[PDB]
């Protein structure tokens, strides 16, 4: 969005863009973190 697009939490705004992106994505992240720990763990 409007900024340097790197982390969203610094390189756009103070936390704001990473928080807005991750707030709902963390719910889908819960299944992704469990699957990628022992069922799809890569290098």
């Amino acid at each position: 969005m409007g900024g340097g697009m790197n982390f969203g939490a610094f390189s756009i705004n103070p936390a704001m863009m990473a928080a807005a992106q991750a707030a709902l994505q963390s719910s889908w992240g819960m299944m992704g973190m469990l699957a990628s720990q022992q069922n799809q763990s890569g290098p």
